[PDB]
């Protein structure tokens, strides 16, 4: 039993709900929430922009240290990071962005970097600002994480349109 709440059920481990990832996990608090990143932790946009804002720039100057040391992540990667006031841990995950042409199977390399991790809170990679079809970036999903994910959906209409059409 976990504390998520008001998810519906897509498969064995996969769960849903149109929520704004930023306000669920404040309330959750989970071990590990999933941004939506590229590959040089310029959270500037979209959830990654929602997330950082939501700690005060704090996860960017973290962030910052890390590709200073680090160098870039890879378009498939990730790295795991302080969850600062959203939860324990934040798992920084890239996926490909079509807008900047990114190859699209690099999405089922991103996913599987969820199987490191019992339980996530995340958003759809790929989705919204990164260009993918958020449909294709769902069934990706379902296909490939075998933990424990709650995704939330920030848009209604998408949300509904990602229930109804789900085979
Ligand atoms: C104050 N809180 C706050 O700003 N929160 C916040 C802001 C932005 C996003 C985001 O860009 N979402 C994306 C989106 C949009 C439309 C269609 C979409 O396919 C997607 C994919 C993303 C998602 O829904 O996961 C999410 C939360």
């Amino acid at each position: 039993v976990n504390s998520f709440s008001g998810y519906l059920k897509l498969t064995d481990n996969v769960y849903i709900k149109n929520a704004d990832i930023v306000e669920e996990a404040k309330k959750v608090k989970p071990t590990v929430v999933v941004n939506a990143a590229n590959v040089y932790l310029k959270h500037g946009g979209g959830v990654a922009g929602a997330l950082n804002k939501a700690t005060n720039n704090a996860m960017q100057v973290e962030s910052d240290d890390y590709i200073a040391t680090n160098g870039p992540l890879k378009v498939g990667g990730s790295c795991v990071l302080s969850g600062h006031n959203l939860a324990k841990h934040c798992l920084h995950v890239v996926g490909p962005n079509v807008n900047k042409g990114e190859d699209i199977q690099l999405l089922k390399s991103a996913y599987e970097n969820f199987n490191q991790h019992e339980v996530l809170l995340a958003p759809l990679l790929s989705a919204g600002i990164f260009g993918a079809d958020p449909i294709h970036s769902l069934r990706v999903c379902v296909d490939t994480v075998r933990t424990n994910v709650y995704l939330a959906v920030f848009d209604k209409n998408l949300y509904d349109k990602l229930v109804s059409s789900f085979l």
